[PDB]
């Protein structure tokens, strides 16, 4: 019973830890996900963007199930075990990072963007960190003072650290320009912190809670050189954008400028926990043995998922796949456009796309909306993610290997959902 | 090749991920490890207290393989599993908590001590945090500034927040007294913020990296009762002490006073990715929805590992075995206690036992012995680990399910290692 | 002579306190200012806008004679006197407070901006300070934390408190409106810190040594409304605008609506250390006793002075006068507008009036015209003050008292300098 | 009338500006302070160790008054002056820092610890400052950080900023060692900051609101010791301790280690509002010209008070007046003790004297008992002074310059309220 459940969860947990479904997941592969009554689901939310190669693929579960006949964990930074090197090496060859790479591997996002954090503080003994607005790095004390949105993620929690700042992130649709972000960099180093004491800039080249933006070219050229200036570390924020999700390996393939230190997570193993940092092997190697770790860090199942899918992704060809994918949804949003003016924005990068409503008869943004239609959907056996500062942005996060039948299907439910 | 793959590693992974073997893991069962040349070792670290049920325990590895067939993840914020009720339930039953408890499910025991904090600020609004010298409670940045030892853990990563604050932590080789801390609790009280802005207090009942330092009695009444007076959070972070290990269910059962709150990890999952916080059912409902998550938090195939985990515990007497096995290594070590004047002190509780050296002849903490007959024990094949201020303490974290023969076995070599 | 006692300077106090002028001060009455070996210069910096009343008003100095027959110290929170509550109630009395007011006073206008926001904190039981960009609060280390001028005020002094931030002020010449200010405050409450989690908005009505900009009164409103509403003290630092400077008694007497807290120095008392601190009663009286405070407070010859200051203020009409000579002033500015190109803008409240150059071919901000106008105006005689974010502004600080014949002498040195 | 302005006082004033006593000053002259009743009072307060030469000391008056025919402020950073440098010479020439003395001058104490401060941030590029428990350092928001007693200077003013920590300070009758204090700050090296983090420790040879603890010459050698391993400024408060209180010009050189820096203010200037910094003229020139400031600082009346106030030291040889004063007042004190058990303590150094009054009936801190003879002296013309953590020590800062048959009628009125 989804009932029984849904009250001997809240009974037995904080309400703090929410939950969006009232039904409980039984079982699921690739795109499709049951419940304990039978229930059939589209996932439209891959977990929240971590099933890029889908619910239980194959060649995960067979590389999963492999490590399982051999060992689940040694404590890596006790006794080391050879695909955690061969994975950092994989990564390395393939993280458009400066210099020489190197890559460190942890569990959660969040560990990942704290290390990036200490090894930028390590290298060059400054306390500062900029991040941008709508930003989101984890909910630890830190990574929660990185992220630019107070509500519901900082609420309660405070004070928090000093010498971490934001700044606005381009949105076309809300008149923030390359320039204004710039500007209010400048106006940090002027009036708040020396740009000598700025530590890192972190960023994510395509936002994950901000609603989908996409960080203009200028702006990451205009970030590279302002940390070449002023030694600051460049930090791409990887974990939702990475592996074949934006229609190349990593969001940053999509720029000419490489990061210094670069995180990853989510889709990084498919369904395991895993994360990691890679990076300048510079600044990687400040801090010295011992500095980081971590006990589940590398942990040798999450990293056998990790090896799987990253042959997936290429044999399956799902850079491609997600650049198809997006741009048949993109297709559908704006046809759809034309009937239903709620429909206020279309963005993305690949298949990491998002739609955002605004009131058609007001002009402000309309969280209702969108919830609305994210109800239609599901009722239709459709599960879609919400996102934005104002909760009206409905992010799509469909894994990269769902059939094109099923894929096609939610398109027709879209559609019918997105007109009432 | 063992040395092969060891520049592999310095080439590919940065320096600050330290590791402690020249060796390379192959395969794993209970307490026997096999690396990638065949060596054998009795594996007395058993992943720093995370395989208190041994490395792959045919049950856990069954019930792993059995949620392998069903789903891995689906962001439990988003879509929910029966198996993370039932097993929060399952802990609300084992908590040492007063009244009713509330568990929520994270993936890294420093991910659930960061959320015992984030629970303790909600709940009473303050900012402050007090923590013992020796203690350590995780690698990210308010962990670390919990953490109360600089070398290595926080060495370049400052600065740290404020109101966080350390206490000594008694010791009785080194002279340290529970009135000790508390007139360190009090002058913090009177120089350095109020108690009435002091949030927390974290401690462990038994210090792991600290040199399994036992908390007294009279020190554990003493802080619930500056906890009840001034309303502050009682934090007890079990995530190495706990299941098993100390010869009860969690260490804090060996006292009459209850924690508000209590972390667990490590041997939770029994070498898999999850962490949890149990506690004061008001006190844990602090946080509104939305403020606690995670993306891989309560990770499918680790639930079940903790179910898998409590059941072995349960049907195997792990509790009652942690004591005879701790009572056989307190025998042997007492037995050479009279060959080697070089054994200063045996502390601990259950099978959460630790042997601490000093000169004998200067009587200054010795951490070259120590090393050195870790050195000699490597060689016979039994993998022994260090801790402590000095790092000349030997801490005995063998698995629990380790059988009688390979015990005997490795008392043999541990008698060889300290003899000299 | 004037250089041997520059170089005693340089070899008995460190370089860090900077010294603008070459020569020493020997004597000073009014607007006259004679250096040690008989050079004469007409004062227009005013001790930075402190003697108001101009130097040694006769008024001040018997007051001053008169009190120093009585006593100049008892320590205000050891043996009160009858002159300091006097003074509390005139400026209770005078100050731009909706409602009941007190007063308290301190030594430093730093020390005032220190008490306002602990008074603020302990109000609200909130940490976050809310200031704008090129304000100037004190060099204490939470005045510096409120500065928004990095260079030179906090070079080599962070790190800076956490919970502190800045927004821009309007300036027609910048392209900052009070709509981009407005739209920095939100995106600090939706990126940075919660509302309710903010303590104090601290503002200048017009801004001292960022370029005499002044405050729209839209600015002002939206502050005073966005504090209503979120329960934010709102603090307005008069320490440089106040006591007729601006053409009437504070700058705040502009506008409709009215501060929390305001803050006053330099003028207070024409001269003599003195410093405070006056707002709505129910909030000046959060702090417990004992809570505020400070040996020197209060001093009793500083506030003899203060009466006598505002006695001459009301006796000699000087806020008729600041408006009457800063109509000159504008005036002969904006006359000399046409054969200047480099005057880019003229701006100012009452007798606070400021010249910005921008360059005549680019147009960009030129620090060097400012500095070779300020030195043809010192080689004639002619004591002027720079300020602004890039050095090119030129306040104009004399004397409210000063003679006409001196004021007509000087502005005729001024058209002199800007030209050749 | 002085309850016609106790009530005024309340009404224009905030409760948190405490005082102490009811009446208000009239006059005062030396060692005597008359109401505006006519009462007259003995004053055993000065100012709060702040007329050390006395009310209005003819020399001091002269002084003064010439400056006034001169100037009472230039903005010493705009033009500058002799009497400052001349003052900064003699300062360099008799203070005991190490090495070449440069010195600035600001106006209160708690901006002259700032300024230390600031100083030792600059010269090391590290934010740690350790200070003692105890101690009071100033009123604003890092002096209150530094100061050692919550209640009252703190409360309600957080939260603090980080790196900023505190260590007891060593006292007999609290059972507080020189070793004590060294094991928390081998224990703040190990648990919170690393040592060369720590930018400065700041102690005060003879603690003021502390109770006036004496710091043992082994406690000096060591904070001497631990600074120079650790590159670590070493700054003496001397705010209350300087000009001849301790039987010496300043309390540092009755020891062998001299300070990097040394604070100064109170009898400084005799009465009048100045403050300064002395120290190692290399570590003073950290900061880059426009770093430090302030615009009252150095003011020449005050200056001219501070050339006088030496020139009294001096010429009435007040250091040994000093010595004589506090060894006829211990022999007071001690032959009391036999008739009054209460006297648990007397302690001090030179005229610095305090004691300590303990519970006949319990051996508890009696504040009561304190207060009681505070009180009983007051009824018969004898103003002194409390302190202490529990409020139960009386401090007696009578003017150096008392005359010797007023000093003795205050010795037999403090004999009378001594006994009941």
């Amino acid at each position: 019973s989804n009932n029984e459940f849904h009250q001997r969860r809240l009974s037995a947990t904080p309400r703090g830890v929410g939950v969006m479904c009232n039904f409980f997941a039984q079982s699921a592969e690739n795109a499709t996900l049951k419940d304990v009554e039978g229930n059939e689901y589209i996932d439209f939310a891959a977990g929240i963007a971590v099933l890029n190669t889908g619910h239980r693929h194959p060649d995960l579960v067979a590389a999963v199930e492999q490590q399982l006949q051999q060992f689940t964990h040694t404590a890596y930074q006790i006794v080391p075990y050879e695909s955690y090197v061969t994975l950092a090496e994989k990564i390395n060859a393939l993280a458009p990072v400066s210099g020489q790479a190197k890559t460190a591997f942890f569990t959660t996002g969040a560990e990942a963007v704290e290390n990036a954090v200490k090894i930028a503080r390590a290298h060059t003994g400054r306390p500062g960190v900029i991040a941008f607005s709508g930003g989101f790095h984890g909910r630890t004390y830190m990574t929660m003072a990185l992220t630019g949105k107070v509500a519901p993620y900082k609420i309660g929690f405070g004070p928090f650290p000093g010498s971490v700042y934001h700044v606005p992130y381009p949105s076309d649709l809300h008149g923030i320009s390359t320039q204004d972000s710039l500007d209010a960099i400048e106006r940090l180093f002027k009036s708040d912190i020396e740009a000598k004491q700025v530590a890192a800039i972190i960023f994510e080249p395509v936002q994950g809670e901000g609603g989908f933006n996409v960080a203009p070219k200028e702006l990451v050229a205009a970030i590279r050189r302002l940390c070449d200036e002023h030694g600051i570390v460049m930090i791409a924020d990887e974990v939702q954008s990475g592996f074949a999700r934006t229609g190349k390996l990593f969001a940053m393939d999509h720029y000419a400028d490489k990061p210094d230190l670069m995180t990853m997570a989510k889709s990084l193993a498919g369904g395991m926990p895993l994360s990691g940092v890679v990076g300048n092997a510079n600044i990687m190697d400040a801090p010295a043995p011992g500095g980081l770790g971590g006990t589940y860090a590398g942990n040798p199942l999450a990293v056998a998922a990790a090896h799987a899918v990253l042959n997936i992704i290429d044999k399956e060809s799902l850079c491609e796949r997600a650049n198809q994918l997006g741009q048949r949804l993109k297709n559908t949003l704006i046809d759809a456009k034309e009937s239903v003016p709620a429909i206020a924005a279309v963005r993305g990068l690949g298949s990491m796309i998002a739609v955002e409503f605004n009131d058609p008869q007001t002009g402000e943004p309309s969280a209702a909306i969108a919830q609305k239609i994210q109800q239609r959907a599901l009722a239709q056996g459709l599960l879609l993610l919400t996102c934005g500062a104002y909760g009206n942005v409905i992010r799509f996060l469909y894994p990269l290997t769902i059939p094109d039948a099923q894929f096609d299907a939610a398109m027709k439910i879209l559609q019918d959902a997105l007109s009432d």
